[PDB]
């Protein structure tokens, strides 16, 4: 498919200059796939409430599909952080949606944190998420805005090979 080999090509980009572990993941009805992954030094299937990759995949939708995905969905708390209701996830949605990217803030795994971007069909609507990972702790303000920054020119460069 033409979607892995133009995210192939950016995020070994990415890789590149940030060394970070990058994914490409997809909707897979109530959960995210993980679809292509470059990684720091591909089938995974995760929760879409606690992944940067699953808030992207639903923040830009019909907010009656989402509750119509979420319904099945049996919420767990994995962490601390953990959003455990799709009462309490629609809001976090409506953030990323604001400000164009979605996060994993130790939501699966203490320790963990993802930074994602929507990427783009020809129609607009978001066919999958584009991450960057983390361990947590020299956190930056500068290093989430530059990696916001590099992601959303990968995904842009993806969307516009689709079509978009």
């Amino acid at each position: 498919m033409d979607l892995i080999r133009s995210a192939d090509i950016q995020m070994r980009e990415l890789s590149r200059l940030t060394k970070e572990t990058i994914h490409l993941g997809a909707l897979d009805e109530d959960s995210i796939v993980y679809i292509h992954k470059i990684d720091s030094m591909i089938g995974r299937r995760n929760p879409l409430y606690s992944t940067a990759i699953g808030k992207v995949l639903l923040a830009w939708r019909d907010r009656d599909e989402v509750k119509q995905i979420l319904e099945g969905v049996e919420y767990k708390r994995s962490t601390e952080r953990t959003i455990t209701s799709t009462e309490a996830l629609l809001p976090v949605l409506d953030q990323v949606r604001e400000q164009g990217y979605g996060e994993d803030n130790e939501e699966q795994e203490e320790g963990l944190r993802c930074i994602a971007v929507p990427v783009f069909d020809r129609f607009g609507v978001v066919i999958a998420g584009l991450s960057i990972s983390f361990p947590t702790l020299r956190f930056s303000e500068e290093r989430l805005q530059e990696y916001v920054a590099m992601l959303h020119t990968a995904a842009r460069k993806i969307s516009a090979q689709m079509g978009y």
